[PDB]
DNA sequence: ACGCAGGTCCTGGAAGCTAA
DNA sequence: TTTAGCTTCCAGGACCTGCG
């Protein structure tokens, strides 16, 4: 009986996770930024755009030694040196190491 | 041309914490 | 002392962009 939402009926861990929840269908953004005025949904997403205004970039890759004011780009970039393309196209089979790319490329084959 | 990869922010579960 | 509900943190993904 975890806290179901009333218009997707989608359920959370408990209510506060919920209340965060209801912005989605809401579109309401509750943290700007003071140096531009965005608006975003989340505190942790602030703060993290915040990071890009100051020139802030404290993850970096163990590999290379890339650095990035993003955590995720960071996380994206460091399986890059696994060499892994794990999606393959279903149409001419060309492999892609992130998914966004072959969602790309099945568009130029829509198109033909 | 188009594969490639970084920029940016949204979504939600995990984890840590406060206060009822 | 307990723990519902709060804040914080982290992983993943959508959409966009410019480069070589
Ligand atoms: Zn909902
Ligand atoms: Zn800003
Ligand atoms: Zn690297
Ligand atoms: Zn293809």
């Amino acid at each position: 009986s975890l806290p179901e939402c009333s218009h997707c009926h989608r359920k959370f861990m408990d209510v506060s996770q919920l209340k965060k929840h209801l912005r989605t269908h809401t579109g309401e953004k509750p943290f700007t930024c003071e140096i531009c005025g965005k608006s975003f949904t989340a505190k942790s997403s602030l703060q993290t755009h915040i990071r890009i205004h100051r020139g802030e970039k404290p993850y970096s890759c163990s590999i290379c030694g890339k650095c990035f004011s993003d955590s995720s780009a960071k996380r994206r970039h460091c399986i890059l040196h696994t060499g892994k393309k794990p999606f393959s196209c279903p149409e001419c089979g060309l492999q892609f190491a992130r998914l966004d790319n072959l969602k790309a490329h099945l568009k130029i084959h829509s198109k033909e």
